[PDB]
DNA sequence: TTTGATTTTCTGCTGCAGGATGAAATCCCG
DNA sequence: CGGGATTTCATCCTGCAGCATCCCCGA
RNA sequence: GGCGCUUUUAUCUCAUUACUUUGAGAGCCAUCACCAGCGACUAUGUCGUAUGGGUAAAGCGCUUAUUUAUCGGAGAAACCGAUAAAUAAGAAGCAUCAAAGUCCUGCAGCAGAAAAUCAAA
């Protein structure tokens, strides 16, 4: 049995109970609003029910609607404002959005600064800094820096963070007093969206309190952003500045005339990082025309310039709303190219004989193209040409006129079919393509007559027809819609936003949501005695401050034409998780209510084929008793390799090292290795290559294949966490991670994000330990993972680079041919080697011995080390691919011993075993020997074998 | 015979940063 | 007066160390 | 690629709600040339292509009546008991079980896809 709540309760049964923290762990629910269309989903049931919810009333519908609409144009409206002042003075809104520290660090202050890293905007005053350290418990000593005026009223402890020349630390955003500036009506600012968006309608508190945070947040995250990144852009300013001297220096080393363009300063808007960027682009593209190509340079010796990227944006204000139509793109393009029908006819009808030939050349497609099930448009055309000439010889004059007079026709049927199906309901996305298509091509045949005559005309026209393509190519499938967010502060009498429900002497409760935002509205609170229930009556909860729960009383009407009401629906489980749980009881407090949003937001329908505006209800619950870990001690090791081709591999052994025969495979025999997870990478490929394939024809995937693999990834990563967590829990043992660095993964060609699980599959298993309050270091620990991949189990021999090295020199020629040794254990060179560089794409082998007798060609002897870098190269290369220990991903061979098995199971192995050493002594010794700065790996390595193989003497007997 | 640079456009998915407000004070206000 | 309705404000804490670890490559 | 069946529950020692998903579970249906795209050419078009938009499909059975032929009244003749099929209708158990869910706001980076410009292999 595999059920992830049976290990919860099993975890809470085998331990003792306490409060939890200041801030406890946080977990969030998300339903949906009950809306006439559930309604008569339910209603279609075989078993229709017996008491069938009311939907929503009209009334709270358009209230809803209203009040979403004008909090959108008051965000915008504060977004464009502070936007404003932000393009007026970076530096003093950067000041402005500073965190004090909290008002009770009043420390005697003891070494002022021995001075003007920032000024706070109300005195225009510098900032001076102060300093103090600190012992923690750890005993490491850290310096805080901190900002203080000499006016009273400024002199507040706006934190500092030093660098070896100042920044700021840390962003708020209750920082700055939203309400007083743009809510209250004794501030005279010019913006007062409450009284002039929402038409004196709304209430003024919790709107205000809640449009703060919302902006605020946003402000903040975008100016920690640019502070941050400020000092990155100098740094790859410093290092690119040497590289280019660099390049100018090879460059002159030939006599090239290099281009004289200088770089700007670092940049402090986007304009500025577009001028750098062109410029580094430019000297890229010479670099590439020049060197890599012509000279036949190699990019080490002459390394290229880097951009500057990752430079943010101001929220909500930058984005390029470009709102155009088809029609009048279609109408433009159309325009513009029956223009130019004179010059291309005198062009091609006053061409010489043999240039024709080579002027057509963009109009033949290779017999590759050919056979791949369809040819592009313009190719379509040239044949088309093609068969004009050989029906009507030489007579170039008319072939024009047919040629447009057919494209003619076929741009005019697609525009009427077009048309004629997007007037009922219909739309077509291929034929949209088609046209567009031909259109381009008919474009290009057009202009191709003006590319010498006036280049600047020509790219004007260029750079108009190719930003017409991309945006009639992409735009019927651009995404307007947009998400409408309802923030609410906090669940307590003073915001007027109820949850309440109803009692029957047992939890079976009826659930309302109610919010009271419009003026004018009712909605009142009563203290009651706790056990004071009574029929039809709905009651709630506040939560205080102090830590008490305070039962209490709700009374209103469903008549209020200025009130809102939600019923909400959900599932059994759902409901048993949060509403109504046995040991979290949020009417006994164990359970708290921080707060939630109303969402409005897309979502599909197969019956219509069409996404549809829903509304959802998000509520964040937060809990507030934890468990205990200070009775948790497990004794067993689980050693787990990610990656792409298996998502997972564990492997069980003892404390000593032996593996554990507790795992039963598909023919029921005991074992130690187990795979989860597999399979995925079919269906994350089958999922890609419909994608693809219907890309290929109109352009983009409809809204079927939206979400299909994050959902299909999420629920991967979620199995996997919960089948890994029972394997833990059920065994009495201690899961063990190889140290990777954040956002590992391959970025390559064939890559996609869908596959970049290791850090989700990670945090996600922090996560559902965390929830019950049990640190990570207790269930969950990493290791290093250096060498995993590469140590034998059945010898211990780690192959490294300097082993070739060493085996290289030793090799030559004998009566038998070539042969080496490695450690008195002689080897035979006679091999083949299979690999695959794209291009051709075909399979292609090579011997070993001949090529090295080749290679021999071209040397006397065979002294090797005679041979130059170019072909040295080859030598060690052929070598490393046919003695490599990972020839196939899935299968490794040894070559101290040749082992054969699969590669992943000892690898996993291995992840416990380098676990188990690095908590060992042989690990302190190798510590005492490199304090004195001998920072040499092989000596880790050394370590590494010497410690493997001492252990396999006597615990780890070799698999027979 | 595809390729490595650059340009145009559309998309989705991940990796960062922000945060998950109630208490106390006035000011009314019929 | 009592009960809303708008108005400020401020807030506890300090993972424990070595260079691959899932990558894959021409006639 | 779709069509009717929905469970299991992750709380067996105790209860609610229908939500968003994942897939491993039987049975059945994917035909038109109305419009477009495409390939080959007798070529300002003709044929095939079902590649897209539309248009019919998608469960057992009994019960009820009708229609074709048969065993039934030898008769084959109404009326049906049944035999095989088709038409129409309503109850009918539904042929279907098994697991998960922390949100949102804003940015940036990656890869997917066609198209445009230079040179070399």
């Amino acid at each position: 049995i595999k059920r992830i709540n049976k290990i919860r309760r099993r975890l809470v049964k085998d331990s003792n109970t306490k409060k939890a923290g200041k801030t406890g762990p946080m977990k969030t629910l998300l339903v949906r609003v009950m809306t006439p269309d559930l309604r008569e989903r339910l209603e279609n049931l075989r078993k229709k029910p017996e008491n069938i919810p009311q939907p929503i009333s009209n009334t709270s519908r358009a209230n809803l609607n209203k009040l979403l609409t004008d909090y959108t144009e008051m965000k915008k409206a504060i977004l464009h404002v502070y936007w404003e002042e932000f393009q007026k003075d970076p530096v003093g809104l950067m000041s402005r959005v500073a965190q004090p520290a909290p008002k009770n660090i009043d420390q005697r202050k003891l070494i002022p600064v021995k001075s003007s890293g920032f000024a706070c905007s109300q005195c225009c005053q510098p900032l001076y800094v102060y300093k103090l350290e600190q012992v923690n418990d750890k005993g490491k000593p850290h310096t805080n820096y901190f900002g203080r005026c000499n006016v009273s009223e400024h002199e507040r402890l706006i934190l500092l963070s030093p660098h070896k020349t100042y920044s700021l630390g840390k962003f708020g955003q209750r920082a700055l007093d939203f309400y007083s500036i743009h809510v209250t009506r004794e501030s005279n600012h010019p913006v007062k969206p409450l009284e002039q968006i929402g038409g004196n309608s709304c209430a003024s508190g919790p709107v205000g309190k809640a449009l703060s945070d919302a902006c605020m947040g946003a402000v903040a995250s975008f100016l920690t952003k640019y502070q941050d990144i400020i000092l990155e852009h100098q740094k790859v300013i410093k290092k690119n500045e040497k590289r280019l001297a660099n390049l100018k220096d090879i460059a002159s080393a030939n006599g090239l005339a290099f281009p004289k363009i200088t770089l700007p300063p670092q940049p402090h808007t986007k304009e500025g990082i577009e001028a750098y960027n062109n410029v580094v682009a430019q000297i890229v593209i010479w670099v590439n025309l020049n060197l890599w190509q012509k000279l036949k340079i190699g990019r080490d010796e002459a390394k290229p310039l880097q951009r500057l990227k990752g430079f943010p944006s101001f929220p909500l204000v930058e984005r390029q709303a470009n709102e155009v139509d088809w029609w009048d793109m279609v109408c433009n393009v159309k325009k513009l190219i029956n223009e130019k029908k004179e010059d291309g006819k005198v062009f091609w009808q006053n061409l010489a004989g043999y240039k024709r030939q080579e002027a057509l050349l963009p109009y033949l497609s290779s017999e590759e193209d050919r056979k791949k099930g369809k040819k592009f448009a313009r190719y379509q055309f040239g044949d088309l040409l093609l068969h004009l000439e050989k029906k009507h010889g030489e007579d170039w004059g008319k072939v024009y006129d047919e040629a447009w007079e057919r494209i003619d026709k076929k741009v005019e049927g697609l525009s009427k079919h077009i048309k004629l199906e997007e007037e009922r309901r219909s739309e077509d996305a291929q034929s949209k393509a088609a046209l567009t298509d031909w259109l381009r091509a008919k474009a290009s045949f057009v202009i191709e007559g003006l590319k010498e005559a006036d280049k600047d005309e020509f790219c004007r026209c260029e750079l108009k027809l190719q930003k017409w393509y991309g945006d009639l190519r992409g735009k019927p499938f651009a995404i307007e819609a947009e998400n409408s967010i309802l923030d609410i502060s906090g669940f307590s009498k003073q915001y007027n936003c109820a949850f309440i429900w109803q009692k029957d002497g047992v939890k079976k409760l009826n659930l309302y949501l109610i919010i009271n935002y419009f003026k004018g509205g009712k909605l009142r609170f009563k203290k009651i005695k706790p056990e004071a229930f009574e029929a039809n009556r709905f009651y709630t909860v506040i939560n205080k401050k102090s830590g008490e729960i305070v039962p209490m009383e709700v009374n209103f009407n469903f008549d209020d034409p200025n009130l809102i009401i939600l019923p909400l629906a959900f599932g059994k489980r759902q409901g048993r998780e949060f509403i109504w749980n046995d040991l979290l009881s949020l009417e006994t407090g164990s359970l708290k209510l921080a707060n939630g949003r109303v969402i409005e937001k897309t979502l599909y329908n197969r019956r219509t084929r069409q996404d549809e505006p829903a509304l959802f209800v998000a509520l964040t619950f937060e809990r507030r008793e934890v468990l205990d870990s200070s009775n948790i001690k497990p004794m067993n090791l689980i050693g787990i390799a990610r990656g792409e081709n298996i998502p997972a591999v564990i492997a069980l052994t003892d404390p000593e090292g032996c593996p554990l025969s507790r795992f039963k495979d598909s023919l029921g025999n005991p074992t130690h290795i187990l795979r989860i997870g597999e399979s995925y990478k079919e269906k994350q490929r089958t999922i890609q290559a419909a994608k693809e394939v219907e890309q290929r024809r109109a352009g983009g995937y409809s809204r079927k294949y939206a979400s299909k693999a994050k959902n299909l990834a999420d629920d991967m990563v979620r199995n996997t966490a919960r089948d890994l967590l029972y394997y833990a829990v059920t065994q009495d043992a201690m899961l063990i991670f190889a140290n990777l660095s954040r956002g590992f993964g391959r970025q390559g060609k064939r890559t996609f994000m869908a596959e970049r699980q290791y850090t989700r599959m990670e945090d996600w298993l922090t996560a559902k330990l965390a929830y019950e309050g049990l640190p990570s270091k207790t269930y969950l620990s990493k290791t290093l993972a250096q060498y995993t991949s590469k140590t034998c189990s059945n010898c211990g021999f780690t192959i490294t680079s300097a082993d070739y090295d060493r085996v290289l020199e030793k090799l030559k020629k004998t009566a038998t041919g070539w042969m080496t040794t490695i450690n008195g254990k002689e080897l035979k060179v006679e091999g083949q080697i299979t690999y695959y560089n794209r291009y051709k794409r075909q399979n292609v082998v090579k011997d070993l011995s001949v090529e090295l007798d080749r290679l021999s060609e071209e040397s006397v002897n065979n002294d090797i080390s005679s041979w130059t870098k170019g072909r040295s190269g080859e030598a060690l290369s052929l070598l490393k691919k046919r003695f490599s220990h990972r020839p196939v991903q899935e299968k490794f061979v040894c070559l101290n011993c040749g082992f054969e098995t699969h590669a992943a199971e000892q690898a996993a192995l291995n992840i416990a075993r380098s676990w188990l050493f690095l908590r060992s002594q042989e690990y302190k010794k190798y510590q005492t020997n490199k304090t004195t700065g001998n920072t040499d790996k092989r000596a880790f390595v050394e370590t590494w074998q010497s410690f493997y193989r001492k252990k396999l003497k006597e615990v780890w007997k070799p698999a027979v």
